């Protein structure tokens, strides 16, 4: 279904769009169908939460930052060395668009069981992400372990820096920490 | 000084069986006061607002735990087995009210600048307990600087109890896991 592609991938943008100019707030879901062109009944359809939406959009994004990630830098560093790397380009996207980061960390955590595979899907990613991190290869099953454990440090710390409970600076110390804490003070 | 115990307690008490009715959304302050049988000015004079209520209460439940505490029952356990029996408590008395403990977090989680102080108390609670579950006593730093890593595993594992991604027993399987990496 290349038509049900083309809406998503619209929808999607949309989302993206409204989230990253106004918020949390701003993502109201006639708001995003008006923006991607679509019908709200097609939308309600596919997505029946701006929950959803955001969490998709979150999905897609996390994958695409993946997928795009030039790791050029860290050729020939150790495992440790480009965990931080990771996680480094992981804040720096965090600190890109606090208002955007706000909307899908906030629709990460208020999101309730409908919304449940999407939200696994997105820390799935994310574990991958730091676990190919470490890896030569594929993952050790500890690497994937070690990936749980930073990215629940990750959250509760992008939880922190959102509500201004930690600076940018105590974001990065406390991962730093955590790696150090897991893999050894490299 | 008892009155105003009295009435901060009764206040807490109906924010709990309003929030294990019907969640986050659920909780009112003029509901509550109703509840708590006071007027909703001296409620408002208590707690601000239902941020505040919502993790005041989550944090009379880490209060009430970490008074039963009692390590002579505990004795013979290792710091391993120390640190997942009190993740075992605190995810009993989180899955207990399912709509409840969603309040108490979501309340917690995004809680802004005013009720920072009450945010930062359940934080240090949480963190001294997993400390002093390793310790079998008064922690060094680096026994703090575990906890602090361990409940956010905890955190995040509530989460997704919550959302039903993962069984009670995923959860502790998760922390064993965390623990076992942290300090074997």
């Amino acid at each position: 279904s290349e038509a049900q592609r083309e809406r998503r991938k619209r929808i999607l943008d949309a989302t993206m769009a409204i989230a990253s100019k106004g918020g949390y707030e701003a993502v109201q879901m006639r708001a995003v169908a008006d923006r991607a062109d679509v019908a709200v009944g097609t939308l309600y359809r596919y997505f029946p939460s701006k929950v959803h939406l955001l969490v998709s959009a979150l999905g897609r994004e996390f994958s695409r930052i993946d997928a795009k990630t030039d790791r050029s830098a860290v050729a020939g560093a150790t495992p440790f060395q480009r965990l931080n790397f990771m996680v480094g380009k992981l804040n720096r996207a965090m600190q890109r668009n606090p208002l955007l980061t706000e909307a899908m960390t906030r629709a990460y955590v208020f999101a309730d069981a409908s919304a449940a595979s999407e939200v696994d899907q997105v820390e799935k990613l994310i574990d991958s992400m730091f676990a190919r991190a470490m890896a030569n290869g594929e993952p050790t099953e500890d690497q994937y372990h070690i990936a749980r454990v930073i990215s629940d440090v990750w959250l509760s710390n992008l939880l922190a820096w959102l509500t201004r409970r930690a600076s940018a600076t105590d974001v990065s110390k406390r991962l730093d920490l955590a790696v150090r804490l897991l893999i050894g003070d490299q």
